[PDB]
Formats: C-alpha cells, sequence, structure tokens
C-alpha cells in the first residue's frame, strides 16, 4: 500500500481564473485486494479545502474522485487509482502558501490500511 | 535452445474481468537433456507484474507453472514446454500497454545451462 500526494508543476498567479487550475496531484496503490479509496481533509483543510498562512481558503474539486458531504471517495478494485486536484474556473486566489492536509484511507466490503497525505501549493507574483 | 514469448491475441478491454483471460503466450523447447525451466521476473515486473507506463500491476497467472517465492518453475525434461499467462476472472483492469519482463532458465539434475531475457507488451482497452 503506498501513497504519493504532491503539489502540481504548473504555476498559478494571484488574481480570478478562466478555467479549472490543478493544484495537487494524488496516487493511491495496493496489490491487495479492495473495495476502494477516501481521500478525508484534515484539520484545517476539512471542507475539502486549501489554506493559506493568513487563513485564506480555497476549494480543491476532482473529476476522478467523487464526493460525499466533507471527503472524497471511490470505488475502484485495480492495484492503482490517479488523481488530479483542480481549482475552478472563476475562483479568486489570493495570497500565499496553501496546504491541503488530508488522510487516505484504503476499503473492502471497512478501512484496512491509511495514511496522512499533506502538501503546499504556491500561488502567485 | 529456444524462447517463445508474446502477447496473445485476445483483445483486452479495461474493467472487471469476467473470466481468467490469456495475456502472453511462453514456449521453452530444448530438445536436449534437461530438468526443468525457471521463468523469473525482472525489473518492473518483480513480484509476478505485467506494469504499465504509468506503473500499474496486474498480477499474472498460469496453470502450466509451479511457483517458488518470487518465480514461476516446472520439472519437465521434454522438448517443448508450453505456458499461457492469464490475467484473473473478477481482477479490475485499467490503463495501458502493459509489459512484462523477465529471464528463463533451462536446468539440469547436478543448475542452469542455457538462460534468456524475455520481454513483450499487452495492450488493453479503450
Amino acid at each position: 500500500f503506498s501513497v504519493e500526494f504532491k503539489a502540481t508543476e504548473n504555476e498559478i498567479v494571484s488574481g480570478k481564473l478562466d478555467a479549472d487550475t490543478p493544484a495537487f496531484h494524488l496516487v493511491m496503490s495496493d496489490s491487495g485486494e479492495h473495495k476502494g479509496w477516501n481521500v478525508r481533509p484534515t484539520g484545517a483543510s476539512e471542507g475539502g479545502q486549501m489554506v493559506s498562512a493568513d487563513g485564506t481558503r480555497v476549494d480543491l474539486h476532482t473529476n476522478e474522485l467523487s464526493w460525499d458531504n466533507d471527503h472524497w471517495w471511490i470505488d475502484d478494485g485495480s492495484e492503482r487509482v490517479e488523481a488530479t486536484f483542480f481549482l475552478a474556473a472563476g475562483d479568486e486566489v489570493k495570497a500565499g502558501e496553501y496546504q491541503f492536509t488530508g488522510r487516505v484511507e484504503e476499503y473492502v466490503e471497512t478501512v484496512i490500511n491509511s495514511k496522512d497525505i499533506s502538501a503546499t501549493k504556491t500561488v502567485k507574483e
């Protein structure tokens, strides 16, 4: 069971976004049998947001995972799932170094593996 | 001593597999006297997997060979051994062109007397 979570490489500059814009990339993997995965935001990211030092909160979205109130999930039995988290078109994005913290879970049927993820994405000038 | 190793002809689509589904075919030949063979996965395939570009792994299986921790093997002294490697019924298969790499070894009782790398790629899907 392996999890990789990191900022995307594309630069984001302060302002109001024309389009959906990548901010994080996630990969969840396990050769062992499973039903799927959860990505649960933790601490300040609760709500599914990325957060700067000055407390500015920005929503994350992904087209590779589903959402259920406060977390992402997906039923996927394959060995490996990839996901991009993007910021939505229109969103104003302001000052700083924005951190996402969460916890990945692997489940069956019941959680059988889990690991914290954290990464920080930069915005601006 | 010859080895033939290649992707099967049957088309695979991504999704949950409804049956044991062929992926590769292996032929190991020697009319010379020998005890058996090993088929040892190499590189990314170690563990017994075919591995796609993005690193996704699918387990390979065969009913024609035995297994010893990390490799297949068979005592078979005949001139020719065939084997087919299949994906297990129910496995959800996804994204890519999946390669298997390994090494074949022919052994005798007394001990390896011939060896050769094998490599092939199987396409999945859509």
